[PDB]
């Protein structure tokens, strides 16, 4: 077996005990391999996988194969991968092309390996996809692949952000599911995980202490909640900004002074809009926004001497980095971690005082300075990933006449009762014990002693 | 010489002003609407029967909706939850109420009767404003004529939302209904941190009982249910977590708690045997928060240990089962809305018995039994939906439409998100927040209009 | 209940079985206290003692009363606060045939009476040989009026922390009568009721008064120690964005440790006399300011002008003095919203607009907040303070200083603390009372630390 | 230039240690406003320090500054598993003797001792110790008497150094006075407590990544170390139980709302398997030891755990677990450096999915210097502020030099005065931003104290 890149095929040995020990983390996803392995529901499935290879994926890669499928797979970020687990895929077998600290182009060039069979389109039928690259790079250059593919499985926010302007503009392909809005993905995974890995990045890149220096978190969305609570259960003076009302309102409630960098929160582009005496006093800026220079140059210029700024949303411009590496000198602490000196562009003092802390190059920090989410909390999204990639597969949408094809292009969710099905291994996991409702207690809140136990319009 | 009114003491009247208007200075988003629509008077012809705790907060929000025109006839939704110093400022202002604190059964249905009636007849009412249901039910039940010239009714709780849900989905809701708990300033503000707030405040009051490190079994994790868990838990009590719906359960895992069941395995039989008497025995505090029947039931309350004390913050008292306890237990009065509940034996009870428990306002809402309910700060989320709600379902005039019209309007609808929204900036700039405007760029980037709204109707925050 | 007892003077009789309903609930809240009750009474350790008592009269001092009563003492009762006495307690107390003066909302005259009530009986000293007392109220009207009491008096046992610095300042200048024991610094006693009793009572006593939404509001705590800690740790708790205020920075040092941001009032920290040395910036936009230092005017007059609009002012340090009430008395108009709840507006004087925006808040007046507005400390966690006291009060009664000569007098003229031994001994109490189990050390595990198997485990040193 | 006067496992790593020192430099302020203070004066010219303590970036940052103010040091680290490699390499590479390396043998720890003692084969001409944990003390106290002589006094970093310094002054065989560094309120209250609340869950996630939310913590203690641990796995979402001896302590952690139970039946420890509460052991995810006491987690508390339960100790002596048991009877898996997986299936073999397991942190060592960096810069700079106070406090009595009459007045275990501890904690707490107040000279005379400090009687408690 050759048809893989990795960046130490030796670490497989050590990636395959932390697989065992993850799989004792995963009660949702092993599960699905023991009531799902007699049927097989993948026989057959051949998935293009593009997601952050760790070894929170190389179990659910693993899922995938036990339940019949043949797969390919790439990270969806250049900083993300785990090499233990990389290589302990490959071992197994299984095509995979990812390494930690990949370029632009060797991100690139590894999702065209998982397309490309001996120099041919490889037959898949299913995608599996974070963030939307691995979907963006099919629709544009391999347009005619996507006539034999039966759907799409979209894990993150952005991702379903692109798949909705797709479907606005009449250019998605195939069918998907929003993964995402499983509330045992995203009520799970994007709060709780954050909370979770970005105190623990922020320690593994810096070693600083967190208790009592001052944050500010700009968002407070699922991300920015578990965010802005990793932050503050270390001790830290945490302030939010937000553009939403809504969400500035929890914030405020949750115990969180809401602040804006901007004067009134007009940001008109001038120097004179920042608020240069709020900045001037943050320790630690994180954006979580999925959002455009949320954290942009005038805030960079103003923000406190040996302040700290990472990003934890999906694409690395929520900074402008791009102003930092066009002005300022970079200075590589060790890997993942920067020094940027506003002293200038060409050269450094190695004892000046003004700089910023840049970590993972304005990538996603938990993935980037520590090893992401955790495995019990991945479990719930990639049991969500299975499922869908069951429904999407056994649907067969590539094999449906024209006119039933235009019927079954959407964009949908799993019902109620998987999400569910799906919670309550979790909550086992955790040796917990859920109660069941007597018929007349069913009858009197008007469910199903089975559940669903909330309408579709519940928000948890 | 105003006399269409029944409270506890008019003398109160001068107190309960200097309340209300310390309570304005909290409610910004709701005295703003009180400002923003006073000269278009959009209430004005509205006739409004109104069913919600006659507390300070409530007192606000009638005199916003009578400020923008309207009229209304106002009674309690529950027998303890009236601030008689509130039920005397609005009676002496020359507004019809009946409510006061302690009311019995018989006198509230006889308070709910009285703006129901005017002179000995129907009022001629054109709006509801109800928490919980109540008059609701007796319109559909006892007054179909009236309901034929109501326009709507603005709910305020997720229990009556259930039962407008019931009623229309068997096809006998007369008049359509705005879910007003749904809005997330109300549901994630009123629900949970209204919770957070109000809970540990009546039972410090009800006991003055230390609650630090002391076991509590919060049962249900929905809104109500994780603000009263973090209510204790940030206290310093131990807090286990019942539910029945795994992803509830979920959270409360997520959230650093225990999930257990009051039952072996989960399993309610009905017999003793099914009671985890060793978790029972440990627990210190029980509270109810899931807007169903009889989650904590007789053999629960056999087995709980002794002195511990049991509350309800769901609507309806029937979460526990008093009923079990009056016709087999003691009740020791210690105060007003404190009984102790010795479980010796019906026939009387020993000063000094250890083998009691302490019930808080009879089972009753407890927050608002044995203190003042959510405060000023949090209602004005809640109430300023209300206000709004009024005013639309008054101004579609549902009760002036054909009979083909009405089919096509007869439903429960939330608010849109854009309401939503403006209650949540009016709170958060009462805070001193700063909520950051996009810039054009950044609103086409992610597919938003910078006034809003900002999130799909399908984001859960 | 002895036939024709009128030796007392309370605010409401009728309130007796309500507050014996309460004692008996407290009693059950109560281990170490109630513990110390059953294995003394037969002993009759305080048969023989006449206790003149000086502490807020609550339904836990109640418990505290009768069990120094249980033990065989007689007493003669006061507060030491015009606003903590709770009727109901008093009333039970009077009920039971102890002589008690207190009630809620005593006047400053009435204050100073209800102590020579308990002072004289039939218009004469009473012979009185024990004095517990909390702030030292008491014990200075005994020093500066009676001295000649205080010939027959054994000990005094003071309570709290301001007390305490009034006796040693009275050892250091020779003026100390009496050996005292300071019960403030018990483990069992600091570091339970200063700091988690005021948690427990604070937002208590706030949402009381005001029924204010805490969340998300900005509070300013000026002080750190044991009392600063809890307030600010009730306050955090509820969701406020908390401030502290220290001039200690080893307590400053555990506020940014501990999540706050530290702050002055005064530009640079320094009170120049001058509203120009107001961080007038800072204090707009404080929601809540609360005093717990035990210093004079640690919230003065121009912090007050500085405020922003309606915050609320209170103090859960033992004097009102901390906050500069008598400037806010002299130049702004009261509004009474309920008992120990006034509107001060900073419009003027004379009279006020009922519509008035620049009011503040203050609650008890400036007195102790958690017991002027709630009920303060809880049973459980007074159960510490009080069985320090009995065993303070039974030590230094079987001590007999006053029955000693001139020179054995001044070998023991002394404040002392309880042995760590006995600290630990109501800590196990309490500790059972939650159903904790502290594990038993193997003689080998003993030998290994250095202690014994029964304790102490720590040296005197320790600081917990 | 011609340095061979050290041994560190990879000399090529000290730009990136010199990197995170300027780092660290800028994280401790009171550390660094020593050496401002101090460096003109040269208050430690003359010293000779024979150092033992973690040589880690925080370590390189209290050697320097010693360095700076005059000292001449031989540096080695007081655990095997707590050495950065980095920060010894910048150190070697800065010309200062240092013996130090990450994953140390134990015959490699007691040599490296030894190289700091002996220069050339001789005794070096030492005049003072700074010293953490007691190892480098007993050495010299056991088998170098004669050095002893010449050196002014002992300070000493931690808990369990302390507890044997008083019991060498107990039985009248300490041989130089020492400072009590441990008990100054900057260092017991701010490193003992917050520190392993920063470093606790820091190390368990580096070396297993697991949830910590939702799951079920035992704590055996609760003095600093028990709290601080206590608080950074509460504070992480975790349901944690509290054991404790001391019923003050356990006081404390009812009232800061844990549950306090014990892993015997009643609390009893008769060493029968009876006596374990399985019941409470099997419910239990990770368990963390605290107390510098010996055997508290014993055998049969490990043979009672929770299958896949983590396990790890925090106190300064990997002997608080019965590791001991677990190499006799167990096959240990290593799943990486510092972690391994102990299969209760067995002493011989093991099955790779066997599922009844523990995981094993650090081998039982330091499991917060062990499986991560320790406490970060900003804590030690307190520990270590005081540590060069007290150094150049006992070099300036010059002990070894005093006539044996005022020795034997001198002969203690002593803290710093509360002045130098405020003096301290004003520098951190300006390093926060932090604006103290100053007292009125009024308010100063009302609660009897200099407006400068100090402001608490020696009694209290904080
Ligand atoms: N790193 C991870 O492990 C991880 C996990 C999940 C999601 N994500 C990514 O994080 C991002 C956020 O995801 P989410 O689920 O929280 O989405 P979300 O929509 O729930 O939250 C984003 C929030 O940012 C706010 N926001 C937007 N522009 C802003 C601005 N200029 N200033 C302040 N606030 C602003 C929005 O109002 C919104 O509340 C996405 O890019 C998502 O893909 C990362
Ligand atoms: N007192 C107040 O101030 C106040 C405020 C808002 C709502 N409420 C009332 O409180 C109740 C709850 O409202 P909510 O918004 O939290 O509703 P919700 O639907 O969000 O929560 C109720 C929860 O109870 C759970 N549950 C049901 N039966 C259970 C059982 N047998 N055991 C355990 N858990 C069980 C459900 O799974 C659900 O998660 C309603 O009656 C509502 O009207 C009271
Ligand atoms: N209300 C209650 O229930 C209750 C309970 C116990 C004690 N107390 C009282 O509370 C007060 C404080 O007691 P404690 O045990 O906390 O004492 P403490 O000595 O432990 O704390 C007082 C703190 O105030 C700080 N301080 C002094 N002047 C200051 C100033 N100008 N600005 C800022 N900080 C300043 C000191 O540095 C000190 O740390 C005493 O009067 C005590 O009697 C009240
Ligand atoms: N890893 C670190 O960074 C670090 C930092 C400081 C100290 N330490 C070490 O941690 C240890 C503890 O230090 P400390 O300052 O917390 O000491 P401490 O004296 O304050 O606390 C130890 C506690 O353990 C308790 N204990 C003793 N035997 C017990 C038993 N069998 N079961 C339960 N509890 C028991 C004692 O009652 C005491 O409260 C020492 O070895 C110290 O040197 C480690
Ligand atoms: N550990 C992880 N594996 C895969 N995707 C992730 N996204 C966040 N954390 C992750
Ligand atoms: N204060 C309050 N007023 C009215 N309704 C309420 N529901 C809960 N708290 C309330
Ligand atoms: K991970
Ligand atoms: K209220
Ligand atoms: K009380
Ligand atoms: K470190």
């Amino acid at each position: 077996f050759t048809d893989y890149k990795v960046a130490d095929i030796t670490l497989a040995a050590w990636g395959r005990r932390e697989l065992i020990i993850a799989e004792s983390e995963m009660p949702a996803l092993m599960g699905l391999r023991r009531k799902y392995a007699g049927q097989q529901p993948l026989k057959g499935a051949k998935i293009l996988g593009c997601i952050h290879m760790t070894i929170q994926t190389g179990v659910l890669i693993e899922t995938l194969v036990a339940l019949g499928a043949e797969v390919r797979w790439s990270s969806c970020n250049i900083f993300s991968t785990q090499d233990q687990a990389a290589a302990a895929i490959a071992a197994a077998g299984i095509p995979v092309f990812a390494w930690k600290g990949e370029t632009e182009e060797e991100y690139e060039w590894c999702i065209e390996q998982t397309i490309l069979k001996d120099g041919q389109p490889w037959d898949a039928n299913m995608v599996l996809d974070d963030g939307g690259d691995l979907t963006e790079i099919l629709h544009k250059k391999y347009p005619q692949m996507l006539e034999r593919i039966h759907g799409i499985t979209e894990e993150t926010t952005t991702g379903v952000h692109r798949l909705l302007d797709m479907l606005k503009n009449g250019t998605l392909k195939v069918p998907a599911i929003n993964v995402n809005d499983s509330v045992t993905k995203s009520k799970n995974d994007n709060k709780y995980g954050c909370r979770h890995s970005l105190n623990d990045a922020i320690k593994r890149g810096t070693d600083h202490l967190l208790s009592g220096k001052q944050a500010l978190v700009i968002g407070y969305g699922d991300v920015g909640k578990g965010s802005s609570q990793s932050l503050r259960q270390e001790g830290m003076i945490v302030k939010v900004a937000e553009v939403d009302p809504i969400c500035a309102m929890q914030a405020c409630m949750d115990g969180f002074e809401v602040v804006s960098p901007y004067k009134n929160g007009i940001n008109d582009g001038t120097e004179a809009s920042i608020d240069a005496a709020l900045l001037g006093k943050i320790d630690l800026i994180v954006t979580t926004t999925g959002n455009v220079n949320v954290c942009d140059a005038n805030m960079l210029k103003a923000l406190k001497k040996r302040a700290v700024v990472c990003n934890i949303g999906h694409f690395d411009n929520e900074i402008d980095t791009a102003f930092m590496r066009k002005n300022w000198a970079w200075e590589e602490v060790k890997p993942q971690v920067h020094k940027i000196h506003r002293t200038g562009k060409d050269g450094f003092d190695a004892h000046n005082d003004d700089y910023l802390i840049l970590l993972a190059e304005g990538r996603l920090v938990n993935l980037g300075n520590a090893t992401g989410h955790p495995s019990r909390i991945m479990d719930g999204s990639f049991a969500n990933q299975v499922l869908a990639q069951i429904h999407l597969f056994e649907q067969k949408y590539a094999d449906l006449p024209a006119a039933e094809k235009a019927k079954r292009l959407s964009v949908e969710v799993l019902p109620k009762k998987l999400d569910e099905e799906v919670a309550l291994e979790m909550v086992k996991g955790f040796g917990g014990v859920v109660t069941q409702l007597t018929p007349k207690q069913a009858e009197y809140i008007g469910v199903s002693v089975e559940g669903p136990f909330k309408p579709d319009t519940y928000r948890y």
